[PDB]
């Protein structure tokens, strides 16, 4: 539960308005929707485990409890896990996933804990470019004289620097903005 | 369900090189695995089921001193089926559609745009300019959000300015998106 991301969208959800759950889900495929793609099923399911540990209270709507609101501090500070799906790539890493949860329910937990996060993860998208930039040179040196299946292999490893690219200029922009604040 | 996602990515990666069970795992995520993920157990559970289709073929080749590698190739079925998948269009029910986020037509295109050819590329371009059109709607739309809920983001405190970050996060993705689609076009444009 503490090592899954949905319980602590949710927990921020709560933290921000308490709904139920019906109105959580209504609430969460609009605000957080556009970043994680979760059913109602899986949102009540969750729901069954925050009370379980005693992180959401029954006032039918239910609210984040102390228990609950002390996990997401400690989820937000709680730095880039090494278990962590996904690792090595823009396209399949869940960090920026998380890092816009944690982002936005920045009340609970600290922006000092989640800036070092962003510098990490940051400091990983340099690995992933480094990488793709290598193979750019070391199997498409010269890109123009591509014409089928050399080109379309370009191309996708295009779309992966891309990503890596526009991944780092959000964590920087993310981490200015953490500066100055 | 037989015409899923995982199952073409593994015709697409048969049809570069006829690999072998630990082959075709460790050059899928060498390769297509930097935008899937997907685990070795699964690359062969659809192999085995694509077997069964009679999609790809499997060859025992002789090695001396070493056990047989047993190697799997893309048949003439399979090859018909991944350029029928080429050319069928994009689904208008399948989820995070409204996101370069939560969107898996980005992924679908690149795995496409792989195992093209000559004759899928002219129907893979019908798909490129769909998508990108696609892309605008959610950037017309996260550009509106912007207008109407973060103008003058110089003021914006806390919970406020975490949101517009995230929302910038979204725009930059549909940027993103349009800006590689538009590339992709591009480079078949000749
Ligand atoms: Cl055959």
């Amino acid at each position: 539960p503490e090592f899954m991301a949905l319980p602590h969208a949710i927990l921020v959800s709560l933290s921000e308005q308490a709904s139920s759950g019906y109105e959580l889900a209504r609430r969460f495929d609009r605000s957080i929707g556009y970043f994680w793609t979760a059913t109602h099923q899986q949102i009540y399911r969750t729901l069954r485990v925050m009370e379980n540990n005693n992180w959401v209270r029954a006032t039918k709507v239910y609210a984040i409890s102390d228990s609950g609101r002390a996990e997401l501090a400690r989820w937000i500070a709680e730095p880039l896990s090494p278990t962590r799906p996904g690792r090595g790539s823009a396209l399949t890493d869940s960090s920026t996933r998380d890092i816009a949860v944690k982002l936005r329910g920045a009340g609970y937990g600290d922006v000092a804990a989640l800036y070092t996060q962003v510098t990490a993860l940051r400091a990983e998208r340099v690995k992933s470019l480094d990488t793709y930039r290598g193979i750019e040179k070391r199997t498409f040196a010269d890109p123009s004289a591509l014409d089928g299946a050399a080109l379309h292999q370009y191309l996708v490893l295009r779309g992966g620097i891309r990503a890596e690219e526009s991944a780092i200029d959000w964590l920087d922009e993310v981490a200015e903005a953490l500066q100055e604040k």
